[PDB]
């Protein structure tokens, strides 16, 4: 029916949480796992991350108690989601936001707090908890030198644990509807499994609560299983620290599985495949966790895991695969990058032009040609289409059937240069470049023109459906 | 309550849809709106736009009428969100996606499509409707040349338009309690804007019907409201074509607002800011139309405005300063770049550090020196930051604090060299650059360390407490 959002909202801040609960059928299948494998789409909520919640919480204790006032500077240590939550709560309700976020988080949560009005100081990765140039202990220090400032201080508020307890868990046991055998959920600041395992032992106590830790913290237990990377930097971003915070009750945990970079970002990248949940890399973590876990579980059995953060966060970063393959880590089982180079291989476009045939006369212009002119040319060699260029360097392509249909549409006339209707977008190829490579340009250029460059002697254009005919020779 | 998420769901296609209504209380107050400016959030659902419903509608009526079976591909022009409602749809239902889209459109959309295992093939931005080089055209030839294939052409399909007719309007209708004075929607294919006016012009005929064109589109009416850029390529994703679809009713809706590119993105900046609403560009012009058209509106009518996309696809494009810079767009009234240009102006690091007073007497090191001589050295200077640089051009800068506490924390050995120590996250700027600059650049590391490149002789390091402190000498 509708419930929660049958009428309208005052703000953004009422619309956090109320995430629903999805089966992942297609990714147990994919991975071989029995149980039912439950994930809580937190990346669903106003803001697209779990800690939104804690941030808008936090604001209300601090209202509730007296201890804010409108005008009031708000300073957060953060890896960048409370940074996101903690800003709408203040351009809401009126407050100045000012967050510490290390070097590693990635760029878009920066752009982000930045278009919400918040001042982003950033700190070292490679410091420690007990560095003043640490997010902390900058914060502490803005804290001392700022006027009405205010740190709600994630790490050690009990209002981060207590509203997973309260609203989220209950979220949790309501849609799975008690039944809960197994819950994997990520430690960062570890306030969310606290609350959630601790309302869930409560209500279920014959449920197992596992925890998930990168490569490189020191938030699992035993400590045999921290060394692997001891204290090495790590690219997922969101779970994982050098101390134990505050909040987080080690006891109310059961297992704990610690999980790479690697696994985490190419489960993340199957999650997005075969769920079509544009989730991110912590979530991948958790999701790798839960699949090593949760194996011993039988059919019917429901192993929850939470997926914190959106892709948005991490969209230029791990989306992309050129980023993921400047760190070398396995894209997908079955992903589009795997396909192109299993169909393609090192096949080479002089390959493929020697096979098709051609001669390289491909028609060149200067690109002021009156358009008359060059449709008298083209007439006069039977070319349907050309390449204009300048002499300070490409121009584009240009074919008749625009040149007519912009005629007709009045943005063609007679004496125009042919550099105003000519396809401006392109991409600069060479004979020795992969067929996989432009296989990869075409999925941003729409053409792609070869050349020599050693006369500028193009040989001809490339697009998608030659690449498909080439590959309907092949088999 | 809890009456559409308090079950789990099978898959993320039933989690299209169910978006709330945020009341824009305070961007009215910006901009001077004395209405209620009501803001349906369709970036929340689970693809992040609303033609996620009609992709998974339109497969629905593939489906109940036997048109579709496991295995078939799937072709679609779109712009980018259509694409991934599909590409959703296939890849929970086993079907192969197949997309054509515009070279204009983000590289985002392309990124997450090919995440979803879908094919991208683009097209020149300049193409016209009629050409074969257009996303139509080509998809009729992809149709034509591939087997199983299908085309379901969002622009002349009734899904479009009868899914918000049938639910989409409804869920409106549902959460105004029926009271709608003014609706404001982009017209980009026009189906959601005929069914949502069709449906509420049936269940309240005396609400006006605003539809939203780019200024470069022919969809507004009369024509004397398209001469603006006739048939000009605009930065707008999503809205305006050069022709009109089969499923726009142009009868359906009364008055019409045409809108630049700048208007669109400086009010989807303010959307963020003000709101906290990550929000697309498309949205951005539909509101600013709605700021335009029920200004004549008075207190207790409500404007309706749908906001179709979300930050996630524009995220490198828009949210990012630097290209609304490249493209001279106003930031916003209140943004962090015009605070920034406010509070420094024009003022360069030589006037910091003259004023400040320093002799450019940093120490240096080649990186490579046992972090016992480095120690020696930094307590027989009294120095507190030393910069490490490298022969073959810098590393970074360290201090004794992490020196102490790395020692302690076991990854700093005597012998050790002081690179592996050091910060390697690192900012070069030169003293004729802004302050505004390294304001920026700060937003992305932690330190901006100068260097005159004429001996490579800098003058020290600067953070954010510095232009801090710099601010609190000014006024
Ligand atoms: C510590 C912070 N992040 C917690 C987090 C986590 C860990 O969740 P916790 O419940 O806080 O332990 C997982 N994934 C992402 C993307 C996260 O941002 C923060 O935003 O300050
Ligand atoms: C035409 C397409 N986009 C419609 C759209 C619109 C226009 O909505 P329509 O209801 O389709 O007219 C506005 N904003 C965005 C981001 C959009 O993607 C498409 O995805 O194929």
């Amino acid at each position: 029916a509708d419930g929660p959002y049958s009428g309208i909202l005052d703000s953004v801040l009422d619309a956090i949480g109320n995430t629903p609960m999805v089966r992942m059928k297609r990714l147990a299948k994919v991975y071989g796992l029995e149980c039912d494998l439950l994930a809580k789409c937190e990346f669903m909520s106003a803001g697209g991350s779990v800690k939104d919640r804690i941030g808008k919480a936090m604001v209300e204790k601090a209202e509730r108690e007296g201890r804010l006032k409108a005008g009031d500077t708000l300073i957060e240590p953060t890896s960048g989601n409370t940074g996101i939550g903690l800003a709408l709560a203040a351009a809401v309700r009126g407050y100045r936001m000012i967050v510490t976020m290390p070097a590693k988080m990635s760029a878009e949560k920066s752009n982000i707090m930045k278009c919400l009005g918040a001042e982003i100081v950033r700190t070292p990765t490679e410091a420690a908890w007990n560095d003043e140039n640490s997010h902390m202990g900058v914060a502490a220090k803005l804290q001392r030198e700022l006027e009405n400032a205010h740190i709600l201080d994630q790490y050690n508020n009990t209002a981060n644990p207590m509203v997973h307890y309260d609203v989220t868990a209950e979220e949790i046991i309501t849609q799975c509807d008690g039944d809960i055998d197994m819950v994997v959920i990520g430690a960062g600041t570890g306030g969310t499994i606290t609350g959630i395992g601790r309302k869930i032992k409560e209500r279920c106590p014959k449920c197992k609560v596992v925890g998930v830790d990168p490569k490189g913290s020191i938030l699992a237990v035993p400590d045999s299983l921290n060394d692997e990377k001891r204290l090495q930097s790590y690219e997922v971003e969101g779970i994982g620290y050098d101390f134990v915070p505050g909040v987080l009750d080690r006891k109310v945990v059961d297992e704990w599985v610690k999980v790479g970079d690697a696994e985490s970002f190419t489960t993340a990248r199957a999650i997005i495949r075969n769920e079509g949940l544009f989730v991110g890399g912590s979530s991948g973590a958790n999701v790798w966790g839960a699949l090593q876990a949760a194996r011993q579980l039988k059919k019917g059995q429901k192993c929850v895991v939470l997926l914190p953060d959106s892709s948005r966060n991490y969209m230029s970063k791990f989306i992309s695969d050129e980023w993921m393959a400047e760190h070398g880590f396995a894209p997908e089982d079955g992903a589009k990058v795997k396909e192109r180079e299993k169909q393609f291989g090192g096949a080479r476009i002089r390959d493929l032009l020697s096979e098709t045939g051609a001669t390289s006369d491909v028609p060149f212009v200067t690109a002021r040609l009156s358009v008359e002119d060059v449709i008298k040319m083209m007439h006069e060699t039977k070319v349907k289409e050309v390449i204009v260029t300048e002499d300070s360097k490409l121009v584009g392509v240009l074919s008749e059937d625009h040149i007519a249909h912009s005629l007709q549409s009045g943005r063609c006339a007679m004496q125009s240069p042919v550099k105003d209707i000519a396809f401006k977008k392109l991409a600069k190829a060479l004979p020795s470049a992969y067929l996989r490579d432009v296989a990869k340009a075409l999925d941003f250029s729409p053409y792609v023109c070869v050349m020599d460059e050693k006369c500028p002697h193009f040989l001809g254009v490339i697009t998608r459906i030659d690449l498909l005919h080439w590959l309907a020779t092949k088999q």
